[PDB]
């Protein structure tokens, strides 16, 4: 549960970093920057927003490599250590 | 096999939730909303439909984090506990 | 190595099925249909081609759920049982 | 740590190959070709750049199958053998 908290905070900080970057460099609204960061790191990739600048493209490359591991790490812990036990508890009437 | 049934039902409910949300908030046809929900949670992300409203964007963020774990959990069980044995059984003439 | 061969053939058959479906229902050139099938099941999802018909959308939903498991199963075996040993062998001068 | 170095170099070479291919065949700027290669192999798939030629489509199919395993292998090692210990070390004041 300390592992979950840590992954939770790391995920938030990572996404705040993306939000700051894309709003600054690609000129997105903060909400759009946050959304883009999430859709990128979860690898959903809508692409409706996609970096138009080389700085944006280079950062996105680095961001994916460093960020995917921590985002999926958090999702995996969320699924196995949080959602799994919760659904199980519901199954005992 | 009770695990498969549970993951099956959770996946259906999750997708129904997405269908309801996107048809309501983003104004998609139910079929398009369902399709969008699936393409989002499996992380395929065509993006032909992509949320235009901030409510849509914020929900999609939360939906991905909560939904990916249960959708891939179902796919993984479907693959290992259902498809794997089926193909194996076919390989004995 | 029989496991690799089986996953290889299952992957080919799965992709041929997608090729047939999308060329028929969505009217894509066979090459475009094959490409779409691959980009869908590997979850890359360019979306340049994305189903315009409801039949196309419903099939794509089912196709993803049934196909992702077998495609990633093949990729995983290709990586661990084929590429891994190959690169290792190269590392001994 | 020799495993990390090897996966690091293999990832670089794989991406250089993609950069060369897409700039040549699809006529992309090298930076755009590199970006496309990364967004493809990590399966993010923005699709803003998507192959217009059949040669491009066929290569992309083969590239995904051969490349995904080595890119995610590198990401996984980066996450578990590099990022994991680093964050842990930060947690001891
Ligand atoms: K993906
Ligand atoms: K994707
Ligand atoms: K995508
Ligand atoms: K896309």
């Amino acid at each position: 549960d300390k592992e979950f908290q840590v992954l939770f905070v790391l995920t938030i900080l990572t996404l705040i970093s993306g939000t700051i970057f894309y709003s600054t460099v690609e000129g997105l609204r903060p909400i759009d920057a946050l959304y883009f960061s999430v859709v990128t790191l979860t690898t959903v990739g809508y692409g409706e927003f996609s970096p138009q600048t080389d700085f944006g493209k280079i950062f996105t490359i680095l961001y994916i490599f460093i960020g995917i591991g921590l985002v999926f790490g958090f999702i995996h812990k969320l699924a196995v250590n949080v959602q799994l036990p919760s659904i199980l508890s519901n199954l005992v009437p």
